[PDB]
């Protein structure tokens, strides 16, 4: 046919989606109300290592309202003035839980820094023996209805692994509250430890935001190479060097390619058009590919807006920089 | 030429580039010493419409530092992993300043809810008047040396300056009868809002240059009348047009030609006329045959005439099912 050629048609209300909107806000449900108790717990037993247990559900409440929103905002078509569609909600909403993320800790950094110099605080071990053993037994009541709801396919094992890290937080934190409550003269114990697991968060958050920030340059995906793009497009039949190669992502797995296609004066635009972009659409499934075909026009070999950027790598092409810095 | 007609290639680095670099930096040195006072100044008067003078002087502040790295972003060429450029830094610096903004001022807000709630806070007078003096004081000099960016700088300038007679209006109040204490929050309170008022547009523009949008300054309606107006094209379809800056403009789109159409006579003259009439940095275009199959095509068709606002309204249908 035409670059319809095997499309896969997106409807608005997929019953797969539908179902996957309605475990989504459950699970944020859940996580929202279980984070109101144990904050509330964290208030009145005036300690900070539930607090960073708070924060973490907070986090991933945050993570899932980004989900939930770009769920239903994937559904609306692509507007006149968002031409390609709602699909980068998705990368935004990961940034927002990130910098909530940042800011949390950070608050809660400085508050363990004050704590630890001015030494001058006191912890009800009883309230926070009870709400840390209650946030246990929350993650295991968690993690046993995940493994009791499984064999939506993949979203209930991915929930699976997350779950047993923050049970495994919490134990941390419940053998914190063990030390505090048993010898309370090591009141000490629980700004070491909401230090030690915000550093670890701040670790954890810290990759999650290099692919966000990389997509947010209109960058090469991670999954999506230059090098067998380039060959891939120059391996089809009367086809001529190429320039102005464009190829980046929307999201995790929205990609989206461009590129100018010189072909011979002897070979049909038509048939080569389409066969690269069949080519394309087959090997990296490439979401959006609109290229131009033109003739050789032999003039663009001495052209300098023609030639292919460099291999260099992005941290090898930036430490030329300090030429502009030093001046 | 071929398609790079008029390639206006920029330089790496040009004087006029060099010269912004030194006005960025004895700006940024200035501010930075500015900030230096002004929190010195408050965290000895133990005030908070210093901390708030502060906190513009900080998202001042990064807006210098996000400026002065995509300058120096923009002088690298594009990379394989890169291959647009390292243009949106602009955008990502205006987002961090402003979330920096956002932050802080929202940290304000929680102290002064917290002062006017509590209602017990020993604030020094004289201190704070002190420093709120010399603030206006600097902020007088920079708009006297002050006497393109200049015009922009010196009406930020001004703005501030007027920012810092507020403080200065509060403090005089404050010191010359030490009763009315509660009217630092209240400062607060407003220049805080302010603020966010200013910085809403701004986040705005970043979202939608983000998220992919179109351009505030080019319409869908103009493009498509354009790229119809050409001879040989009766159905333009996937139109694709971004923004990767305020200035960067990117296009790209199909071309559906009759086969009576030379496809590059007409795709030169397309390119010509979006490059003429819309500037647009980067335009690459698909030609092909009409195929009067894609009359009855779904998805080759072009969106409807409505709003963000307009269409996200039917969204509401999805949470209820
Ligand atoms: C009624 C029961 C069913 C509920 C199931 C619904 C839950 C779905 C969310 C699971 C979740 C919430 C955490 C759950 C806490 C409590 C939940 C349950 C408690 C209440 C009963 C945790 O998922 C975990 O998050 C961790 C964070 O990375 C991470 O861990 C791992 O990564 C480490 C490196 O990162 C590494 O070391 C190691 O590989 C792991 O350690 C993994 O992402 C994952 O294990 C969110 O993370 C998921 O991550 C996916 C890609 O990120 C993404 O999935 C999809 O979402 C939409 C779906 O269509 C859809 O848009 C998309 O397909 C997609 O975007 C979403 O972000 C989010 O869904
Ligand atoms: C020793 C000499 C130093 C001279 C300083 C030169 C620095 C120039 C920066 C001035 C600045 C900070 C001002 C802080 C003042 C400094 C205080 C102390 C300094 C004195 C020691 C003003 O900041 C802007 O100023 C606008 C006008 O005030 C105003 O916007 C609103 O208010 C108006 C009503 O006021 C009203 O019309 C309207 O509602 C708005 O318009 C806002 O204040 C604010 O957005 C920076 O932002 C400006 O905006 C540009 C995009 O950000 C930026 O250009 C960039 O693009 C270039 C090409 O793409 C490229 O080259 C670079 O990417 C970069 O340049 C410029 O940098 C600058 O033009
Ligand atoms: C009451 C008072 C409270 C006030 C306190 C509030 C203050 C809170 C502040 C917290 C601030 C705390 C911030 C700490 C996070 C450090 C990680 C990081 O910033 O890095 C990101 C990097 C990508 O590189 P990377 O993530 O390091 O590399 C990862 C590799 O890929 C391995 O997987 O992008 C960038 O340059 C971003 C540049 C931005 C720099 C600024
Ligand atoms: C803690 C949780 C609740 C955060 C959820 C994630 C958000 C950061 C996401 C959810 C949906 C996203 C929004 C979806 C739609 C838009 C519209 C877009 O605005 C326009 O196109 C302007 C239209 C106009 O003003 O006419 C700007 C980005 C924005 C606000 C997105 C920015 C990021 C948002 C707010
Ligand atoms: C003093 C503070 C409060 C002011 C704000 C700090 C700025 C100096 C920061 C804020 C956001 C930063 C930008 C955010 C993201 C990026 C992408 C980053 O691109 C990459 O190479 C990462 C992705 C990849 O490796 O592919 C280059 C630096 C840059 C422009 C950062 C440069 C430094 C910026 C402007
Ligand atoms: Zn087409
Ligand atoms: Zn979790
Ligand atoms: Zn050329
Ligand atoms: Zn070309
Ligand atoms: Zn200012
Ligand atoms: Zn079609």
């Amino acid at each position: 046919h035409h670059c319809h050629r095997d499309p896969l048609p997106p409807p608005g209300l997929t019953p797969e989606r539908l179902h996957a909107r309605r475990q989504l806000y459950a699970a944020c449900a859940v996580c929202f109300v279980f984070m109101a108790g144990e904050v509330v717990g964290g208030y009145l037993a005036h300690s900070l290592a539930i607090m960073t247990d708070a924060a973490h559900l907070l986090a991933d409440v945050g993570s899932m309202m980004g989900s939930l929103f770009s769920l239903w905002l994937s559904t609306r078509p692509a507007t006149r003035t968002m031409t390609f569609g709602w699909h980068r909600s998705e990368t935004l909403g990961a940034l927002a839980s990130v910098v909530s993320l940042w800011m949390v800790t950070g608050i809660l950094l400085y508050l363990a820094f004050v704590r630890l110099l001015h030494s001058d605080y006191h912890i009800e071990g009883g309230a926070m023996l009870l709400t840390a053993s209650i946030a246990v037994c929350a993650n295991l009541l968690m993690a046993f209805v995940l493994h009791q709801a499984g064999p939506g396919n993949t979203s209930v094992r991915a929930a699976f692994v997350h779950v047993l890290g923050d049970l495994l937080q919490s134990f941390g934190v419940l053998a914190a509250s063990i030390l505090i409550y048993f010898k309370p003269q090591y009141k000490a114990a629980d700004p070491i430890s909401t230090f030690l697991f915000s550093i670890c968060a701040l670790g954890s958050t810290a990759p999650t935001l290099r692919d966000v920030l990389r997509i947010l340059m209109e960058g090469t995906p991670r999954n999506v190479g230059f090098e067998p793009v380039r060959d891939t497009l120059l391996s089809v039949p009367g086809v001529r060097a190429t320039h102005e190669l464009h190829l980046w992502a929307l999201t995790l797995t929205y990609h989206v390619a461009s590129a100018h296609l010189a072909i011979d004066s002897t070979a049909d635009p038509e048939a080569v058009l389409a066969e690269a972009s069949s080519r394309l659409y087959s090997r990296f499934g490439f979401s959006s590919c609109t290229l131009q075909v033109e003739q050789y026009q032999p003039e663009m070999a001495q052209c300098l807006r023609c030639q292919e950027p460099p291999q260099a790598s992005d941290l090898e092409v930036l430490f030329q920089g300090p030429e502009f810095w030093s001046h």
